[PDB]
């Protein structure tokens, strides 16, 4: 199958995601609607259930709404069973219409539908070449109060109907009991509750094994991807172990929700996206887009900086899920604003690197403040809006033009209000021009592109006041006027002679696992795949065609490898770096080091005898470790994903910048559990 196939669960870069807030999309089955105080058919009380369900989605898939838009993937509310409690938050009734208050990760939310309904959804979607992504929030169960168990459902957790435990009398310690987070520190945000939500304790073997078993059920149900909620609030080490569980079973494209504010650039965020085993929702991208196109708080130079910076900060920038708004921020379109702002932001996003996601209703110019005013029922299913047609014209390009899906990004023309950027992949090119200035046209002269000589029609057909482009030799464009609020797209595709890797996924797995290598110019006959210097050919290459390769990871030592391929003739491709071969199945282990005193600015890290521990290289050490919540300084702790059943040697380090102080004495030793969790407690050796 080709890289663009709906069967490709490892690569969403050629897709366009449509984010669906299930309850607010389409009530296809009134029979499953909640009743009484938990319900409002009119959807006037946005904190109640409105009736939107999976049948509705199926209907909207079958009637051409999504497909007509060029949508090729959907991201839906967390499908798992939520609490049925109607929570009164100071005079206002609230329901789990949003799906984020889980009670049983192995059952469905009856308001959305049954397991049978879910299967029907998967089938209907797939039949229409639409991939299905589910929100998954293993961070917590639901709102709770230990002192008052009668509040809500006391964050109770069930296992396919079997009560595991609740927030009150949590003898098992399934949850954390460290109060609520104040978002002051990462550690604080991880080991304390989000709001009043019962924080799951992933160091608890039951919880760990349960959640990993739960996701398997959904993977078995045929999901094509996962949107991990509140990833900044779960141990990064545990999440890597979760991603390993997924990847070592049935790998599916996964991205986490890690909020970033205006002008916020987080190295931690980058590191997470770079080493966790999942990508992220591109908040950096979205916030900048809003500043430039919506709020006018930065100009095209800021947009360009974000593009160049992000391309350098993210190992796999093409896996980042972009967007212009969502269920947690005001809707992009301000009721009083000019619609061209939203249309341009849309066009920009659809043609930019990464994986574009469109919040349901954006195409209908929905306006709304913060939660829940931004979660109103989609008021129309009209295909006649300008925004609908924009998506309709550009979405398909991600499929037909690999430059848009995998291409680099380069600024070709720029001023305060104008940005003309180029996407390039192999023999494929796309040039996009955007003039944010709604009042002033710009004179474009001196534009140089990689487009071959010729005349290029605006892919938008002038919908956004675009124009035709005339390119001479050397890729020089004839002078032209970029209309006020003008947005244009010119593109060119052609066969690529040299094997060119555009994408690889998953990016972290143990040997034997099958990975997907997408691009162009691979040729029809099997070639060779390289994991570092190790060459793989023949049988272990399950399938090989021009745009996609399926190959099993060879049994090489755990570590980070550069992936490369060569066609049957021996011609090598570019290198796709950062591939992590695990040392085997993973388990999440908590490392605790006692009496490790330090100086302000200097932190304790963990290093060990396996790649998961950085193989004794302090530059690849795990940390910095935590010392505030679960354990207090001078005791440090951290949750780490390590190879199950392996006997591992380790030591702790103190680091100040790049300067490192090693523990004295002999290495510590322990053997990782074969499944579940473990806590290794040792003293700092001077
Ligand atoms: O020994 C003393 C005492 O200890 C214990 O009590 C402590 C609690 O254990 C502890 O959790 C802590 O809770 C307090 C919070 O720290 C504090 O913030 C406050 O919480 C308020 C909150 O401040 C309010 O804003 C309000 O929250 C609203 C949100 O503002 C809304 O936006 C909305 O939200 C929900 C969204 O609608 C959902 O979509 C979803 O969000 C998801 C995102 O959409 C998604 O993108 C992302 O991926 O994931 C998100 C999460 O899944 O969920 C959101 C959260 O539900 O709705 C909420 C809720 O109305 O209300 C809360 C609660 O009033 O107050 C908390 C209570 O004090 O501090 C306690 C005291 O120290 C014991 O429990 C107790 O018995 C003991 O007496
Ligand atoms: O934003 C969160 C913080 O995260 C990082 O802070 C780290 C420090 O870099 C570590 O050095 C360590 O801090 C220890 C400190 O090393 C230790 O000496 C002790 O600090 C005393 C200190 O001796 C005394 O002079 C006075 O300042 O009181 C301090 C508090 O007792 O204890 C510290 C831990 O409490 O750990 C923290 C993480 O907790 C980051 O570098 C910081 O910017 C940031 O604040
Ligand atoms: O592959 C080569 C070798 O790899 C393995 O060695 C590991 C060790 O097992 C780790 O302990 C670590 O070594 C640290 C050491 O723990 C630390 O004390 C420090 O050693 C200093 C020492 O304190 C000081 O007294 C003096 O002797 O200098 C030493 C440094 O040379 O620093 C060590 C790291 O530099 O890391 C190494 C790998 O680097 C394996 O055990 C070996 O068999 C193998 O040869
Ligand atoms: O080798 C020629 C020339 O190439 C490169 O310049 C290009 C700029 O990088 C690119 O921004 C664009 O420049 C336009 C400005 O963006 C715009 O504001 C206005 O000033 O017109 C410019 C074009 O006339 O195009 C040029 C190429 O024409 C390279 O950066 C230069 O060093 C080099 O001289
Ligand atoms: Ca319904
Ligand atoms: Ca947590
Ligand atoms: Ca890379």
């Amino acid at each position: 199958a080709p890289d663009t196939s709906v069967s490709n669960k490892q690569n969403f870069s050629t897709d366009v995601i449509y984010q669906i807030f299930t309850d607010r999309f389409s009530d296809g089955n009134p029979a499953n609607n909640p009743t009484g105080a938990a319900f409002d058919g009119t959807c006037t009380n946005l904190r109640l259930y409105c009736g939107g369900d999976w049948q509705g989605i199926i209907n909207k898939i079958n009637d051409g709404y999504l497909t007509g838009m060029g949508v090729t993937a959907i991201w839906i509310s967390q499908p798992v069973e939520n609490i049925y409690s109607i929570i009164n938050y100071s005079g206002v009734n609230n329901t789990a219409y949003h799906g984020y208050w889980a009670r049983d990760f192995k059952k469905t939310n009856p308001a959305y539908g049954t397991i049978a309904d879910f299967q029907n959804l998967i089938a209907a979607a797939h039949a229409k070449n639409i991939k299905v992504i589910i929100d998954f929030a293993p961070n917590h169960t639901s709102p709770a109060s230990s002192d008052q168990p009668s509040f809500a459902e006391n964050g109770r957790l069930y296992d396919n109907g079997t009560l595991l435990g609740g927030y009150t009398n949590d003898t098992q310690n399934l949850f954390h009991h460290n109060g609520g987070t104040d978002f002051s520190t990462t550690e604080n945000g991880i080991y304390k509750n989000l709001y009043d939500l019962a924080d799951l304790n992933h160091n608890n073997s039951t919880v760990d094994v349960y959640l990993k078993d739960a996701i398997k059920m959904w993977l078995d149900l045929g999901i094509d991807g996962i949107r991990m909620a509140a990833v900044k609030h779960m141990p990064f080490g545990w999440q890597k172990s979760f991603m390993a569980a997924v990847n070592n079973y049935k790998p599916v494209f996964t991205f986490g929700a890690w909020f970033l504010g205006v002008n916020e650039v987080s190295p931690e965020n980058h590191k997470f996206a770079n080493e966790s085993g999942m990508s992220l929702l591109d908040f950096r991208f979205a916030q900048k887009v809003r500043q430039v196109f919506r709020d006018n708080t930065d100009n095209m130079y800021g947009l360009k900086a974000m593009l160049e910076g992000s391309a350098a900060d993210y190992a796999q920038v093409d896996d980042q899920v972009t967007f212009i708004d969502n269920h947690d921020m005001e809707r992009f379109h301000a009721s009083n604003a000019n619609r061209r702002k939203l249309e341009q932001a849309l066009a920009f996003t659809l043609t930019s690197r990464g994986v574009p996601a469109i919040y349901y209703g954006t195409e209908q110019y929905m306006s709304g403040g913060t939660d829940p005013d931004n979660r109103a029922r989609i008021p129309s299913f009209s295909t006649s809006t300008t925004a609908y047609q924009v998506i309709q014209k550009l979405a398909p390009l991600r499929k037909s033009n690999p430059a848009i899906a995998y291409g680099s990004t380069q600024e070709r023309w720029i001023n305060n209000d104008v940005l003309i950027y180029e996407r390039k992949f192999g023999s494929n090119v796309a040039v996009v021009a955007v003039n944010r200035n709604l009042n002033a046209p710009a004179s474009i002269s001196g534009l140089v592109t990689s487009l071959p000589q010729g005349s290029y029609n605006d892919v938008l057909g002038g919908l956004l006041n675009g124009n035709t482009l005339s390119v001479g030799s050397g890729g020089a464009a004839s002078n032209f006027t970029l209309a006020a609020g003008g947005t244009a797209v010119w593109q060119y595709t052609a066969a690529t002679a040299t094997p060119t890797i555009g994408h690889v996924g998953p990016m972290m797995a143990k040997p034997g696992v099958t990975i997907t290598i997408d691009g162009r110019g691979f040729g029809s006959s099997k070639g060779t795949v390289y994991f570092g210097t190790t060459a793989v050919s023949g049988a272990d290459i399950t399938s090989w065609e021009d745009t996609q390769i399926k190959v099993k990871i060879p049994a090489v030592a755990g570590g980070n490898y550069n992936i490369k391929v060569a066609n049957a003739a021996g011609t090598a491709s570019n290198v796709y770096d950062n591939f992590e071969v695990l040392s085997g199945d993973q388990v999440s282990v908590r490392f605790v080091v006692n009496n490790a005193t330090t100086a302000l600015g200097q932190n304790v890290y963990l290093t060990g005898s396996v790649s998961e521990l950085g193989n004794w290289d302090p530059a690849k050490a795990i940390g910095p470790m935590y010392n505030q919540v679960v354990y207090q300084y001078p005791n440090w702790y951290y949750d780490v994903s390590v190879p199950a059943g392996k006997t591992i040697e380790f030591k702790f380090l103190k680091k100040q910048g790049s300067t490192v102080t090693w523990e004295g004495g002999s290495n510590h030793t322990f053997t990782a559990p074969s499944s579940g969790t473990a806590t290794i407690n040792v003293n700092w050796q001077p």
